[PDB]
This record gives structure tokens, C-alpha cells and sequence, in this order.
């Protein structure tokens, strides 16, 4: 057997923004991982963790994501002269806890996760933004609503700048021709790494209340108007460029200019808990925000100084919010 392992991931910024073609978003990985084993068989065999049931290849509505990412993937390896034969695939770690996801983006990782599985399974490498297309590919053919921000960032395990593309237009390329011609040419997207130049405690607050991603999207994508989309650009960019230069107080501006966009762009964004989650950070060295669709899920914080991180968590505490994750940037 061979196993395999992805990584979740965290909006800092660009949430929905990202969504329209050559947006910008701050992607942060996060090391919570989602995990495969994987071996050839004589009959296909996938069973997932999140399920009390495994299936082979023929459809099932809870492993459908599963195993359309097999089936791109059968077609990539037979570009590469490689024919899909049996295997038994075992997927653990759901980002899940008492039924409830986290909100780490375990949609994307399984995708990617499945991918690296084969992959390595038939001896296979690709580099980053060939992982990316290999993944997208698969919400594309399914017309998913998202801005794939979330494969990028587990794609390359890092704290990364995402530039979007224009998911419509490459999901017309994949319906009307051949993979290997849609993944050789360039889609238009950027994903390069983020390496902040200042100490900080980078803090993940759950509020423990499930947000569904495409149906936050689905009811707030109408609200986005021009000046959402500029001014969110210019936050990423200023927020980019303030980690990048160690100012902490230009962090904390950029990140409350972002939160502001959001409040903005819908009250369905920030639950009473996520508002009480940013609120606790007002008066600190630090700042915090939701963080992704919003509605539920998690908040993240960015913090300058030991006190303001000792205050900002007993202040978490006290509120009901679990610190799911924290790290030292
Ligand atoms: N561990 C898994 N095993 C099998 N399918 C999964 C798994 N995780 C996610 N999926 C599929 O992805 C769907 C939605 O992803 P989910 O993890 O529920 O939230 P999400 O779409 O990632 N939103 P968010 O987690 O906030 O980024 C699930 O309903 C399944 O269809
Ligand atoms: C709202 C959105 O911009 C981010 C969603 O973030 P998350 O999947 O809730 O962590 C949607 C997207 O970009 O796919
Ligand atoms: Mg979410």
C-alpha cells in the first residue's frame, strides 16, 4: 500500500471577491490532514470515513466527488499511456468533529487527495499548477460554484496568493475538447507563495455551526458589485504587501478593511458568534476576521505580541468559540 495525505486550508482575505475571473484571495494552508491508502486489487473498492458504506465504481451520490476525480483520472492516465485498473482506496481524518465539518475545505483536499492517491499509485509526478488543473478539472465538469482557491492553497501547502480564472470559460474547453489540450494550455491563474517577514500567532476559532459553502455562495454571489470586487483587490494586494514587509499595523488595518467588505457585501456572512469572535480582538495588538463563506465555520485571528494572544484566546474561551488550530508564522 501506498498512502498519501492533503492538507486544509483558511481564507485571510478575497472571500467571494474571488469568485469573479482575476480576482485576487490570501489562501492559508492548514495542517490538519485528510489521508489515503491505496493499493491495486482485483476489484475497485473506495471507502471513506464520512460514510458507513464503501462502493465500487459504480455511482453513488456520497462518493460522486470521489469517484469523478477517478474517472479524470483515468482519463490523465491514459494520456500518459497508463490504462485505470483496479484498486482499493481507503479515505481517513474527515476535517469533521461530533458530525460537524470544520470548514477546512475537505471538498478540495479529497480532490486533491484522490489525485495524489493515483498519482502515486501508477508512479506518476506533476507540478504544482498541473496538480491544480488536474483537480479543477474535476468541479468543473461538475459546474461547481467555486473559485478553486481552496485546491490552490492545498495544491501548494502554503500560505498562498491566489489569482482566479475564469472557471466558465475552461469548463467550455473541457466539454468540447480533449484533456490533454485543455491541461497544456495556460488558464490565466497565479498561485505563488506569501512568506510574512514578522513574528505572530496565526489562531483558529470555531463556532461550531455548519455553513455550506455553495448555498452561502449561491444566495450572496448577486450582492457583488464593482466596488466590492476593486476595493477587495486592492485589500489583498495592501494586506500581501504588509505581511511581506513585517508592519503589523498595516496588517491590522487591511484585515478590517477586508472584514468590512464583507459585512458590506451581506449580513448573512457574519453569525452573532463570528461578529463575537472578531469583536475580542477591538482592543488588542492583533485583529480578526471571518473567514471564508462565513455563515458559520471558522474566524481567524493574526496576532502581534504574547499578551494580546493570551487575551484574545481566554476571550475565545469564555465565549463558546474552540481554538481548533494555532501557529507561529
Ligand atoms: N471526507 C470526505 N469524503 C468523501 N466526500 C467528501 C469528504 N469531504 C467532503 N466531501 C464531499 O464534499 C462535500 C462538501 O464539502 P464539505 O467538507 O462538506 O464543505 P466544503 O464544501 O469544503 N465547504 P468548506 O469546508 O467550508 O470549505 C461533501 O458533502 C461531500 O460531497
Ligand atoms: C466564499 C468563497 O470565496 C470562499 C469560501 O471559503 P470556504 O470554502 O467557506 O472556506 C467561495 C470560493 O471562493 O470558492
Ligand atoms: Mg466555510
Amino acid at each position: 500500500m501506498i498512502a498519501v495525505k492533503t492538507c486544509g486550508k483558511l481564507y485571510w482575505a478575497g472571500e467571494y471577491a474571488i469568485l469573479e475571473p482575476g480576482q485576487l484571495a490570501l489562501i492559508k494552508d492548514i495542517p490538519i490532514y485528510m489521508r489515503a491508502e491505496i493499493a491495486f486489487s482485483d476489484s475497485y473498492r473506495i471507502y471513506s470515513d464520512m460514510f458507513d458504506f464503501a462502493v465500487d465504481l459504480r455511482p453513488n451520490p456520497d462518493y460522486s466527488l470521489i469517484q469523478e476525480t477517478i474517472a479524470l483520472m483515468g482519463d490523465f492516465l491514459a494520456v500518459r499511456g497508463q490504462n485505470l485498473r483496479p484498486f482499493s482506496l481507503a479515505i481517513y481524518g474527515k476535517m469533521e468533529r461530533e458530525g460537524k465539518k470544520f470548514g477546512l475545505g475537505s471538498s478540495g483536499s479529497v480532490v486533491v487527495l484522490v489525485v495524489k492517491a493515483l498519482l502515486a499509485l501508477y508512479n506518476l509526478s506533476v507540478d504544482q499548477n498541473l496538480l491544480f488543473k488536474l483537480t479543477s478539472a474535476v468541479l468543473l465538469k461538475r459546474g461547481d460554484n467555486g473559485s478553486m482557491g481552496d485546491l490552490a492553497c492545498i495544491a501548494a501547502e502554503d500560505l498562498v496568493l491566489y489569482q482566479s480564472f475564469d472557471r466558465q470559460k475552461v469548463a467550455a474547453w473541457l466539454e468540447e475538447e480533449n484533456l490533454a489540450t485543455v491541461l497544456e494550455r495556460d488558464w490565466g491563474f497565479s498561485i505563488s507563495q506569501v512568506k510574512p517577514t514578522l513574528e505572530c500567532d496565526f489562531l483558529v476559532g470555531w463556532t461550531k455551526e455548519v455553513a455550506v459553502s455553495s448555498h452561502m455562495v449561491q444566495q450572496i454571489k448577486q450582492n457583488i458589485n464593482q466596488n466590492f470586487l476593486t476595493s477587495s483587490k486592492e485589500t489583498v494586494v495592501s494586506l500581501v504587501e504588509a505581511l511581506e514587509q513585517g508592519k503589523s499595523e498595516k496588517i491590522i488595518e487591511q484585515v478590517e478593511v477586508a472584514s468590512k467588505l464583507l459585512e458590506g457585501l451581506s449580513t448573512d456572512i457574519y453569525t452573532p458568534l463570528l461578529r463575537q469572535l472578531k469583536e475580542a480582538s477591538q482592543d488588542l495588538q492583533a485583529v480578526a476576521k471571518s473567514s471564508g463563506a462565513g455563515g458559520g465555520d471558522c474566524g481567524i485571528a493574526l496576532s502581534f505580541d504574547a499578551q494580546s494572544t493570551k487575551t484574545l484566546k481566554n476571550r475565545w474561551a469564555d465565549l463558546g468559540i474552540e481554538l481548533l488550530y494555532q501557529e507561529r508564522i
